[PDB]
């Protein structure tokens, strides 16, 4: 089975801890981004999310928000634990990065999109 | 100021409900999509989130995951709670729906991408 | 049947002209964005995409690429013509804007992504 | 300069050429996808794009759609030729694949968004 709960790195140098994920699926934890877009100084920041539990498979779909602690934005990550040929586990996710912006007239450039692939600490 | 606690509906006739909001911006509540790209019978499904409150914006960013209960895949939602011009509260936005794959070979077609426009209900 | 060539608007106020589209499925056009996030005045820009001719379907689907000419970004869209239940032509589409960063160390904060519905004008 | 003429492949084996550039930055070519979630047989498809050219980048972006021919679908790919740290050409990518669908309701399903990483070939 893959698990997402442990320590897991990514492949832009940011860390995230991930505590127990319960019988419904819920877990939290904190995440260490190592780049960022403001001027302000990187804090840890919270996570919360589930992975998904529906016939309980060992490669399971989850989703997390990353709550920023030195920014107005929210980062949210969707993927899938996977166990890939090797026997390690690798996290593959997708996230969108939504900005703080000053009217409704600027939703269109709020949106940013991109990738992480995360593996063990 | 804009409050993710309450009934929204969204342009695709989903409705969801979210709690209170703590005073770390934790919220949970319950999803019902109007539409599935799966066979199964559409249940309602758990949803988990953070409305990031760094500067009390009245306008703040937001994300959360839906645990869909009848789909191995995971949704996550991102976006900002405006006060439009009129004076309303509007919910701008974006997701990436999370499909199960068999193999991490197959993961390049595993993510949807879309919109959603939410109001109060 | 849905047919690309003419002149459009979206919801953000932007107007494109699409021109004859060829037994290829290649067209040409202009952009004028309504907005932008850059300093720089706007300056009508040129598109250049395809149609898709697989089964000559009514409602076909598309791309193009928009070369910004006061900026160094590049957005692509791509979406579908459809027939609306009121019979009127809508485009509906989705985008990435790319950003010129200068390391590629920065490349996970250059792409943004977003929605269009086009109209004819 | 990094330049997007040239025979290229990517992370997911799939390969494309680009032709000649010209002044305005327009360009034509094939792409040879290595993965396809159609149960036709991969035929080699036209693509055509454009990098831009304000300011004459050494790291231009650009933008391009392919057509594919055994498929109802397109994809529009974004991104920006870099010189990585290893002085080689590095085409960072991201990508959104349409699909057709029957009816302007299932339109929110229809795009799926992904990432990838070319290398000359
Ligand atoms: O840095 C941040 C927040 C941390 C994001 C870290 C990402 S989450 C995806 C990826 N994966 C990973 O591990 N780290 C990165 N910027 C957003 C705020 C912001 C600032 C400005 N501005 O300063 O002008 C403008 C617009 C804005 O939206
Ligand atoms: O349908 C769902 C769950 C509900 C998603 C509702 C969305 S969330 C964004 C939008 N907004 C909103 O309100 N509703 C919609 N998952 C699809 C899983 C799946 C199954 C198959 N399969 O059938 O095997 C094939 C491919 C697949 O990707
Ligand atoms: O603004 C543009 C060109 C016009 C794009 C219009 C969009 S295309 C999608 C949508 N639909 C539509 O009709 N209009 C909009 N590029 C921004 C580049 C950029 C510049 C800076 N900067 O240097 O300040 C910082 C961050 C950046 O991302
Ligand atoms: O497989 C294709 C064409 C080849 C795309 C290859 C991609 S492009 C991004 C990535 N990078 C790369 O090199 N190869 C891959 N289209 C299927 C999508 C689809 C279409 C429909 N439909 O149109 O009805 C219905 C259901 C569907 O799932």
């Amino acid at each position: 089975k893959c698990s997402l709960t442990g320590k897991w790195t990514n492949d832009l140098g940011s860390n995230m801890t991930i505590g127990a994920v319960n019988s419904r699926g819920e877990f939290t934890g904190t995440y260490t981004t190592a780049v960022t877009a403001t001027s302000n100084e990187i804090k840890e920041s919270p996570l919360h999310g589930t992975e998904n539990t529906i016939n309980k498979r060992t490669q399971p779909t989850f989703g997390f928000t990353v709550n920023w602690k030195f920014s107005e934005s929210t980062t949210v990550f969707t993927g899938q634990c996977f166990i890939d040929r090797n026997g390690k586990e690798v996290l593959k996710t997708m996230w969108l990065l939504r900005s703080s912006v000053n009217d409704i007239g600027d939703d269109w450039k709020a949106t940013r999109v991109g990738i992480n692939i995360f593996t063990r600490l």
